[PDB]
């Protein structure tokens, strides 16, 4: 079993796996959409992804990850942004109807827990234990691994600028 | 395998396990609270306890369920009225929070989701696969069931009133 280390402002914490790195294939998930029906990564074939992985869409840095992807959404080209959590569809719905966010799609590990272990972003002990870990991931078309971030610390926000491919 | 049967509108859905009905003793659990504290109910010994369990507090139905245990629960003697669900602590506590409700505990399934097998309410198949089925569960100071309701229809409000002893 592999073991990644990552902290909340200044405690150790083991992450499960690791993060599939540059030139990697990311493996196929499946997760749970806004209407509580089971989106699989299959389905946006030919398209290019960013994974935002974070604990809870409710804590004060996760909520402004996803107001940022949502605005440079209409920038990019040829992309879907992902919001993967450990939330519940309600809890991600409630949010972006809320704020007024159309161009993210909400995934919840509600269904489909083994993307935690795949994707080696489960919290293994701590407080947090049971959350995922914050990382941002960029996939192709065809599933390969261009771009991917663990976060060393959960407050600090991912590099959304170094994301561009 | 024990199977359960209910229904969200008119749609029959299984339920794994069987909750404890008059007689039986009740499984201790350990859940998250919402400070990220594990708490199990063996820290309420010698308190009555009400478990009011729902699929999510962002639903329509459950948050009606929690403003009215919070509400009765300063008229309750001895007793400590506990909300589990299958959302996150931070849904739980950004729903309090804003509703100002103080009365109730709320409980996670982030970490102790054998409650879910233990208390015979996980969903087995249908769209609310993973989440916690509508039931109410009376307890004494020593985890004897003295009452427990399994709503059968999602959308129709437990029994406040006959819960009481």
């Amino acid at each position: 079993t592999m073991t990644q280390t990552v902290h909340f402002q200044g405690n150790p914490v083991s992450v499960a796996g690791k993060l599939p790195q540059i030139g990697d294939k990311a493996k196929d998930f499946t997760l749970v959409a806004k209407d509580l029906s089971d989106v699989a990564l299959s389905s946006f074939a030919g398209k290019r992804k960013v994974l935002n992985i974070f604990p809870s869409i409710d804590t004060g840095v996760s909520a402004a990850s996803v107001r940022k992807f949502n605005q440079l959404a209409g920038e990019l080209e040829n992309t879907v942004v992902l919001c993967i959590s450990s939330d519940l569809p309600f809890a991600q719905s409630r949010f972006c109807g809320a704020e007024g966010l159309s161009n993210v799609i909400t995934l919840s590990t509600l269904r489909g827990a083994d993307f935690k272990q795949a994707y080696g972003v489960a919290i293994t002990e701590g407080p947090l234990a049971g959350l995922t870990a914050r990382a941002v991931v960029v996939l192709d078309g065809q599933d390969n691994v261009i771009y991917s971030e663990l976060v060393n610390e959960i407050t600090t926000e991912p590099n959304y600028d170094a994301a561009l491919a």
